[PDB]
């Protein structure tokens, strides 16, 4: 079994000061297992919890920081 694994592409990460704030910020959501983050590939590895939260939500937080997203792994 495994949670909503969603490694999104997230943009305007622009340093590892974008990365750690958007992961731990992130962290703060229980509808979350994980978040690994990179400004490398410009992602998300979340694993999102799809009781309590919808990508949306990330998108969301992700937005009311300062950055953009999104789901390269359409189907
Ligand atoms: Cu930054």
């Amino acid at each position: 079994m495994g949670d909503g694994v969603l490694e999104l592409v997230v943009r305007g990460m622009t340093c590892a000061s974008c990365v750690h704030k958007i992961e731990s910020s992130l962290t703060k959501h229980r509808g979350i297992l994980y978040c690994s983050v990179a400004l490398a590939t410009n992602k998300a590895h979340i694993k999102y919890d799809p009781e309590i939260i919808g990508p949306r939500d990330i998108i969301h937080t992700i937005e009311s920081l300062g950055f953009e997203a999104s789901l390269v792994k359409i189907e």
